[PDB]
């Protein structure tokens, strides 16, 4: 029973909000935090590959439901899971809370934040704890 994994989620949230300098304010485990802090920037500052026909083919509104997010991000899955994309998950997250932002669509940031925590356990959280947990993560990326 993970709110273990809300925490995750708002944790890099606010520090990817932080650091782009917006506000956070709508808001061994400190290891993972940290690990993905420095897994999720690390592939942005390699990858830079955003989101983008995922933020771009989510043109997110307040309109938007959870679905429609969803099978967004499924098209990051469509190869199955790995810590990887799990990253990229993230990073994509962060990256429409921006958007968000200056969109000046601020109330929806906590919104994705729950998306991210629904998809995180519903659908990613399975094949993370077959392959040994978060912990695992932590020695990966550690």
């Amino acid at each position: 029973m993970s709110q273990s994994n809300r925490e995750l989620v708002v944790d890099f949230l606010s520090y990817k909000l932080s650091q782009k300098g917006y506000s956070w304010s709508q808001f061994p485990m400190a290891a993972v935090k940290q690990a993905l802090r420095e897994a999720g920037d690390e592939f942005e500052l390699r990858y830079r590959r955003a989101a983008s026909d995922l933020t771009s083919q989510l043109h997110i509104t307040p309109g938007t439901a959870y679905q429609s997010f969803e099978q967004v991000v499924n098209e990051l899955f469509r190869d199955g899971v790995n810590w990887g994309r799990i990253v990229a998950f993230f990073s994509f997250g962060g990256a429409l809370c921006v958007e968000s932002v200056d969109k000046e669509m601020q109330v929806l940031v906590s919104r994705i934040a729950s998306w991210m925590a629904t998809y995180l356990n519903d659908h990613l959280e399975p094949w993370i704890q077959e392959n040994g947990g978060w912990d695992t993560f932590v020695d990966l990326y550690g």
